[PDB]
């Protein structure tokens, strides 16, 4: 742990955690391809539980980048194409206004206005399939952004599709697995279960209910530890010696669609390094619940750009996560805390530390 990591660290994470109220968090820091570890809190604060290395939290949506690498790796192995219509791998899903909605769109939120969460009421796949029936786009596809539980979510369960395996199956035997996330999970074991972090809301101690296309959209837990193996993963896709996972991490830091600074891929979004703090820090603000933003088509995508800050937040009811990294600088952070607190303050101390390395 070099003292310049240590110091940038500890000053800038010691005062959000105070200011946050945040309850326990761990740090990761990559730094020319090597990681170092921060814990600060309680995993448990009922039963006095430290954060450690090896407590497991809910990712939220960071969750989706694991369903668009996944996603990448099926399309790599010729199992799906992006063009493709849904209905391909969907046939009972009839209704007209799926006509020209391809995998392309689902898993880039641009189908037309698919609404960011699947309701409570729908949980069988004969309710899922009603509800995707029912809906009834606001736009054209290829249109407007509007990010969606909803839109990823059938992209990661479509994807799987042709493979045979249930979702949860392909994840671990062709991500996890072959990245040695060994302590990353869909479902968290009952061996696992005394290192699982509570989430706190409002004081209450919680964790992420069960709900249609969970695992696909906001489902994995991990450790600090696999997280950071995570993102030495995107950073070097390279050195991945599986083929197919090795072209899937690189598909899904392409760039498809443009809004405004931002770029969106397959689960990761990214932005032009060097990045103005204010374009991320204000770009990525979750004070508004819904925001429909007009895109532009990138034709043909753009293949990964080395020099991006790549990133993506995520959130479940008790829980705040946060992933940024620089291919060009072999350089990258992963935040993860048990209460959910502003994305501002996760931007805005995520790029204190990034940038008072690089
Ligand atoms: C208060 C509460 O209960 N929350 C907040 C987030 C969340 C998720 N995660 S999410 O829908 O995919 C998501 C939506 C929008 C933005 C993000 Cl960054 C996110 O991860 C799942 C279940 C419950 C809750």
């Amino acid at each position: 742990a070099p003292q310049q990591i240590n110091d940038i660290v500890h000053r800038t994470i010691t005062p959000l955690i105070e200011q946050q109220k945040i309850p326990g968090m761990a740090v990761a820091v990559i730094y020319q391809g090597k990681p170092y570890y921060f814990t600060w809190g309680y995993a448990d604060i009922a039963k006095k539980q430290p954060v450690t290395q090896q407590t497991l939290f809910e990712l939220g949506s960071v969750s989706k980048t694991f369903t668009g690498v996944l996603g990448g790796d099926a399309i790599a192995r010729g199992e799906i194409k992006l063009s493709d219509p849904t209905t391909k791998y969907w046939p009972e899903l009839t209704a007209k206004q799926w006509n020209g909605i391809t995998l392309l769109h689902l898993a880039t939120y641009t189908a037309g206005g698919l609404p960011l969460q699947v309701p409570d009421e729908v949980k069988s796949s004969s309710d899922l399939l009603r509800f995707y029936q029912n809906w009834q786009p606001a736009w054209a596809p290829g249109t407007q952004r509007l990010y969606a539980n909803s839109s990823i979510g059938l992209f990661g369960a479509l994807a799987v599709k042709p493979s045979g395996l249930s979702f949860e199956q392909a994840m671990q035997t062709r991500v996890f697995q072959p990245l040695k996330l060994n302590h990353t999970w869909i479902n968290v074991p009952p061996a696992e279960e005394k290192n699982y972090a509570w989430g706190y809301r409002e004081g209450k101690a919680v964790h992420v209910s069960p709900g249609a296309l969970d695992a696909e959209a906001y489902g994995v837990k991990s450790t600090i530890e696999d997280m950071a193996r995570w993102v030495q993963s995107n950073l070097k896709p390279l050195d991945i010696n599986e083929k197919t996972l090795q072209q899937g991490i690189q598909l899904a830091q392409s760039r498809y669609w443009q809004t405004g600074d931002m770029y969106q891929g397959l689960g990761w979004e990214m932005l032009d390094w060097p990045v103005n703090p204010d374009s991320i820090i204000n770009g990525s603000d979750n004070k508004i619940a819904l925001a429909a933003r007009p895109v532009k088509a990138i034709t043909p995508p753009t293949p990964a750009v080395r020099a991006s800050w790549v990133h993506k937040t995520g959130a479940t009811g008790g829980f705040g996560s946060y992933v940024a990294f620089i291919p060009e600088k072999e350089l990258g952070i992963v935040m993860l805390a048990n209460k959910n607190y502003p994305n501002p303050a996760r931007v805005d101390a995520a790029w204190q530390i990034l940038n008072a390395l690089q």
